[PDB]
């Protein structure tokens, strides 16, 4: 049992003399609205590490010592902080090695003959958009007038894309690839009570839906689903804004949004490193109603004087 | 000095193992924006108590033993949660016994012809809606055209009804009666020093009005009174939204929400059960500008393993 | 080393109790969304202290004993608690003296030949208004259709004047002037480290813009600048609102707002009374991109049981 790192900086970002000064670390896999993020800490001796490429490539890898260390990503400065009597550091650090947190602002509208998620993300972020390679494996027909009127284009992906017209959707900005949920890939694992320090098992009912319904063009109708993985309820009619033709099949997106809040741990582990946003988790070894597959949401990877504390968080993966 | 509990399942929630394994507690009465809420927390001996019926009717009653118990509610289980190493649970739960968090989010709109806060609870919630046999006692003349566009039926009762049409409306959803505030139901209390463990009454004057304005039909006028229990003040004029005949006397509406912020106590005490939300207590055995009545706002009973932390906050009752 | 008070009441506030019971203070020197504030906590053996006028005007000094006091400000006396045992007291003020927390509120509308922030302030608010010698020191050519159509007049300022519109405003409330920023007044500093307490210095690379765009009328076009104080970017394009003729030259106020938060300090300091909200620091003895001007954001001056605390926030004042 012993915890090592290589932090991988391809240039001259500082001289290797991370894996000397480090004090902690944090990490994120957030499928929602955010990044990942490094966190650094580190000494001075009244001045030696001086301030980095707001914009340097960090590749990172963590593991043990004395074992083959993890793929753990790759990524990009953005923020730094300081201290007062111990002379600290925050070398944060966010997704996405081409676009870090900048020259990603180019926007624009479409057309009607626009194949939704084709021509959203295959067929427009490759010309100098935000972050090129990332694709969606989703090809529906789609002949909508859409078009985003004016928005910052990462909320262009979740007010028109990848949360409203979601039907799933995951957004990853590490890898260069955002996918949408129930496990696109065929990655399983096992837990128990030998393994996990703590929990919470949390569940809701001010979010079960019964039925979803949605609005349609003017000349207003709806299709609704009639079991979202439940037979204990009857009705639940909710509607929050209208559509053209996207929501004639994206009352699919709304049984995950409510039933992704229906079920969800949060529990703490010792170091692994085999643990990502897009794995299901066999929660085995405990009580009658938890049991089951559970879509992890993010994996928080830590250093401290203490060790690896790994919070995994998820959500009801039905 | 020992508190007791009866917590009546009329079922089989748990095999009455309720009495044996409970932990803490918690209780609301809130008027405002949610309704009460228990919590328990419930022992593991790895495993003992099943997770029970989400929307089982719960019976609580609270007290001394050697003395009746009071009336505290009855309460539906919606929440749940567990826990690390000492394997807890939250089981919490909400007021309504017939509709808990289900089956309320019918909604619709209403005609012209339509009394007002008579048709809109008595008249209308009736036919099988949020929670059936909940009344208001104000029948003002009302014949303006309004309707719930689209609203959620626990906002519709906010956006529409409770708070902006308020008059000073309570909106508490246990016992199914959502009345007006400034006591219509005599009940005082007094209290002193010697009960009470603690304070915080608080004083607002970035919300004291002077005078209180609102908004008309197009074909743009304003009634307004003119001494909002201060002598004080010479001129404050505020709007927020337009009306078409609702704000011709819910400028009295405004009268107690922004007076309510301008005295709030917020004080602790051991247990009693002789304390509500619609209750005014008499606060005698204090200084100046504080003896007088005060509405309650809400009352939060408390087990630990300390006793009890009976939290009774208020506002300005004139 | 020991410090010292005078609060000037002029008038029947308390008899000059007040320099018989303090137990602590807080101060500011905010420009933006909120004034100053006074805080006071006083005993009571078992009712000493009377409540006080709630509008009675206070005069601050502070400093060391065996020197002369600083200026400190004067204040209006708003908001007022208590405590439970050991019967504490809040005497909160706010800045303005003939205007406190009252009539302020009187709004209205202007027409097209009105040169803004010369007729917004100086022309318009010596008519009985929310606090009236304040003066703006821009005159620019604005002969543009502008009006408040209903805002609240202290956000009047703000969704109109001083912060869309502000091109570096700083609407500071205490003192009665609102000036804009990048230092009008000849105040420099210098600190080090034999001075300072502890620290915050921050960067943000979530904020950088490295242009800055704006909207026009229909009959829409756009003016940017091209180096907002950095060279190593090429494009940012952001945009919130359309405009008529006050963008035009408003782009230098999004210069400020978003490089305000690329570099920001907060260091503490024991008591000096040399600091204040218009004044520019000169951080020497530090490390290498940290040492520069920086205009400070605001001064936190504090009593407690352990002396003074001072923090200074600033914000990137290139």
């Amino acid at each position: 049992m012993q915890p090592s790192f290589r932090i991988v900086a391809d240039g001259t970002d500082v001289t290797q003399r991370l894996n000397d000064r480090l004090l902690k670390l944090t990490l994120l896999d957030k499928p929602g609205m955010e990044s990942d993020s490094l966190t650094l800490r580190i000494d001075d001796r009244d001045g030696q590490v001086a301030l980095p490429r707001r914009g340097a490539v960090l590749e990172v890898h963590l593991g043990y010592a004395g074992e083959p260390l993890m793929r753990m990503g790759r990524f990009t400065v953005d923020t730094l902080q300081w201290a007062g009597p111990p002379d600290c550091l925050t070398v944060t650090a966010k997704a996405g090695d081409m676009r870090g947190s900048g020259k990603t602002i180019r926007s624009g509208g479409w057309e009607g003959t626009t194949l939704a998620q084709v021509c959203r993300d295959v067929g427009a972020r490759n010309g100098w958009r935000v972050e090129c390679p990332l694709q969606v494996a989703i090809a529906r027909v789609d002949q909508v007038n859409e078009s985003d009127y004016h928005f910052v284009t990462r909320l262009a992906r979740q007010y028109d894309c990848t949360a409203k017209l979601a039907e799933g959707m995951l957004m990853v900005l590490p890898r260069q690839s955002g996918q949408s949920a129930t496990g696109r890939r065929i990655e399983p694992l096992v837990l128990g009570r030998a393994d996990v320090g703590s929990f919470d098992v949390t569940f809701d009912d001010r979010s079960l839906m019964r039925t979803v319904k949605t609005r349609y063009q003017l000349p207003v109708e709806l299709k609704n689903p009639k079991a979202p993985a439940t037979a204990m309820g009857e009705h639940v009619d909710r509607h929050l804004y209208t559509s053209r033709g996207e929501a004639e099949q994206a009352a699919k997106a709304r049984l995950a949004s409510f039933s992704r809040s229906s079920a969800s741990v949060r529990l703490e582990l010792p170091g692994r490193g085999d643990l990502f946003a897009e794995r299901s988790l066999l929660l085995q070894g405990f009580k009658a109603g938890i049991d089951g597959e559970f879509l992890i949401d993010s994996v928080e990877h830590t250093y401290s004087s203490s060790g690896w504390t790994t919070v995994v968080q998820c959500n009801g993966g039905r």
